[PDB]
C-alpha cells in the first residue's frame, strides 16, 4: 500500500536531524499538548495533508505532531533556502515524503510543491499547511487555467511566473482536468504568515477563493508573538551567521514598523544599534517614535546607514538607485517577503556591476566606483536563509494553532471564506505555553467576572481587543 517517496539533499544527516527534532520537542509543548490530547483519538486519521512550510526542525515537530493525530501527510518547504537538511533527512528516514533541500532552483522549488500536492492519481490533498501561499496559488491557477488556457502563455515578463505556467501545461497535459477533479475534495487551507493571508483576502473579495481558509497568523498568540519575538531572536542569528557584523554603534534601517519589523528594531536596539525605521503608515510611524527611534525615508539615511533590513511585504523597498548610493559594505537583507522587497534582479542586470560571493548567501555587489553592498541570501528570508529561522518556542505557539486549525477545518463546517481561530483557542495557545516560562495565571472570582462582563474561563476581551 504505503510507497516511501521523498527527495533531500543528504540522507547521512537524518541522525543529526533526528536529535535535533529531540531536542526542539522538548522546547514546544504546545505540539506536544496537541499529541497527548488527540493522539489516541487520530481526528485526523487518514486525512491526506499537503504542507509547504519551510523545511525546519520546528516543522518537523509540526509535521510529526500532525502525523500522530493520524495525517497522511506530504511535504515541501515554502523558500528555496530555509530547509534545513537535517531535519528534512529526519522526516524522510521516518518514513514522511518530504521533497526539500536548501539551495532548490526555481524550477525545482516548483516541482518540489507540485510533488507534496499529488497524492496520486487524480488525487491531491484534503487539508492543506501554506506559509506564503504558493501552494493554494498553484491549485488556485492550475484550476483557472482549465477554465482559461491563455494565462498558461501569459507571465508579464516574470520568470517565476513562466517557470509556474510551464509546471501547469505538463500537468494538465498528462492529468487533463486534475485540479477540477481534486479542487473539491479539499476541505480548507491554514495559511501561516502576514503576505499568504494577504492573497487570501484578495482572492475572496475577488470571488475566486475556492476552498475555506484559516488565517493562522492573525491568531493573537501567532502575530503577536512568532512575528515579533522570533524575529528579535533570529534577524540576529542571520546577521551573525552571515557577516559576524558587530552591531553596536552602527545605523541599522527597518523598513516596516509591523510586527516584523518591531521585533526586529527591538533585536537591533538590545545590540547597541542606532536604529532607524522607515514606514508609510503613519500609526505605525507614530509608535516607532515613541520607542526612541528615528523615522526617515530610505533616500535620508543612504549616506550614512551600514545595514539595511526590509521588513514590509512589499516591493521596489531598496532600489538599484539607492543602492548605487548606499556607503561601501553596507548590509542589505530582506526578512519580510519573496525577492522584490530589495531590487536583486536589477543588481544582476547591471552590466556594470560585479557579483563576487563571499560565502554561501552572501555576496558582494561591486559597483564601477568601487564601493560595494553585501546581500544576503539573495534577497531572501534572512533569518530562514542565513540562519535556522525562528526559535522552536514561539512557533510551538505558532505551530499549536496550525494544528487546531487543520483539526477544525476537518472536524467543523465552513463555507467558502476566510476565518480566525475562536479566541478561546487562541487563549488556549497561550496557557500551553506558560507552565514551561513559570509563569503562574491569577484566576477571577465570581465577583471579579461579573464586574468586568466575562466568563471565568474566557474569552477575557472583546472580539477587536488588540492587546
Ligand atoms: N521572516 C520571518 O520569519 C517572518 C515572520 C513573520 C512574518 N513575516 C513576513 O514579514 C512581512 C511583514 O509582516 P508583518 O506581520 O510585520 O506585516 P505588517 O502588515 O504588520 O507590517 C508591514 C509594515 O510595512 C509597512 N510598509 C509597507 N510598505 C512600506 C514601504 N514602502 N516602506 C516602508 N514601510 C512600508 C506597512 O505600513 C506595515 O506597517 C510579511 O511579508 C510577512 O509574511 C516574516
Ligand atoms: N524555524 C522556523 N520554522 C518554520 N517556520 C518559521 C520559522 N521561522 C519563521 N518561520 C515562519 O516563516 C514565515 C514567513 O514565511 C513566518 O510567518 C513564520 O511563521
Amino acid at each position: 500500500t504505503t510507497t516511501i517517496e521523498y527527495q533531500v539533499k543528504d540522507m547521512s544527516l537524518a541522525s543529526l536531524g533526528r536529535k535535533r527534532i529531540e531536542m526542539a520537542e522538548k522546547e514546544m509543548p504546545g505540539l506536544m499538548a496537541c499529541r497527548a490530547k488527540y493522539g489516541e483519538e487520530k481526528p485526523l486519521n487518514g486525512v491526506r495533508i499537503t504542507g509547504s512550510l519551510h523545511m525546519t526542525v520546528e516543522t518537523a515537530v509540526l509535521i510529526e505532531t500532525l502525523k500522530a493525530i493520524g495525517g497522511n501527510i506530504r511535504w515541501c518547504s515554502c523558500n528555496i533556502f530555509s530547509t534545513q537538511d537535517d531535519a528534512a533527512a529526519a522526516i524522510a528516514a521516518a518514513n514522511t515524503p518530504v521533497f526539500a533541500w536548501k539551495g532548490e532552483t526555481l524550477v525545482e522549488y516548483w516541482e518540489c510543491t507540485w510533488k507534496a500536492i499529488r497524492f496520486g492519481p487524480y488525487q491531491g490533498p484534503q487539508l492543506i499547511v501554506d506559509d506564503g501561499g504558493d501552494a493554494t496559488l498553484l491549485i488556485h491557477r492550475g484550476f483557472q487555467a482549465e477554465k482559461e488556457p491563455s494565462i498558461l502563455d501569459e507571465d508579464g515578463g516574470v520568470e517565476e511566473l513562466r517557470i509556474v505556467n510551464n509546471l501547469l501545461k505538463r500537468i494538465l497535459k498528462e492529468e487533463p482536468g486534475f485540479f477540477s477533479k481534486i479542487v473539491p475534495d479539499i476541505k480548507g487551507v491554514s495559511e501561516e504568515t502576514t503576505t499568504g493571508v494577504h492573497r487570501l483576502y484578495a482572492m475572496q473579495k475577488q470571488g475566486t477563493l475556492l476552498f475555506p481558509a484559516i488565517n493562522v497568523n492573525d491568531s493573537v498568540t501567532k502575530s503577536k508573538f512568532d512575528n515579533i519575538y522570533g524575529c528579535r531572536h533570529s534577524l540576529l542569528d542571520g546577521l551573525n551567521r552571515a557577516t559576524d557584523v558587530m552591531l553596536a554603534g552602527k545605523e541599522c534601517v527597518i523598513c516596516g514598523f509591523g510586527d516584523v519589523g518591531k521585533g526586529c528594531a527591538e533585536a537591533l536596539k538590545g545590540q547597541g544599534a542606532r536604529v532607524i525605521v522607515t514606514e508609510i503608515d503613519p500609526i505605525n510611524a507614530l509608535q516607532a517614535c515613541m520607542a526612541g527611534y528615528t523615522v526617515k525615508t530610505v533616500e535620508d539615511c543612504l549616506a550614512t546607514a551600514d545595514i539595511y533590513v526590509t521588513a514590509t511585504g512589499n516591493k521596489d523597498i531598496i532600489t538599484l538607485d539607492h543602492m548605487k548610493k548606499m556607503k561601501d559594505m553596507a548590509i542589505i537583507c530582506n526578512i519580510g517577503h519573496f525577492d522584490n522587497e530589495i531590487d536583486v534582479l536589477g543588481l544582476k542586470t547591471c552590466e556594470g556591476v560585479k557579483e563576487i560571493n563571499i560565502k554561501p548567501q552572501v555576496d558582494q555587489f561591486l559597483f564601477p566606483d568601487g564601493h560595494s553592498i553585501i546581500l544576503l541570501a539573495q534577497g531572501r528570508l534572512v533569518n530562514l536563509g542565513c540562519a535556522t529561522g525562528h526559535p522552536a518556542f514561539v512557533m510551538s505557539a505558532s505551530f499549536t494553532n496550525q494544528t487546531l486549525a487543520q483539526i477544525s477545518l476537518w472536524k467543523d463546517k465552513y463555507e467558502i471564506g476566510v476565518y480566525t481561530l475562536p479566541k478561546v483557542l487562541d487563549e488556549e495557545v497561550a496557557r500551553l505555553h506558560l507552565e514551561k516560562l513559570g509563569a503562574k495565571l491569577t484566576k477571577l472570582t465570581t465577583s471579579q467576572a461579573d464586574y468586568i462582563g466575562v466568563n471565568a474561563n474566557g474569552p477575557y476581551k472583546a472580539d477587536h481587543y488588540r492587546y
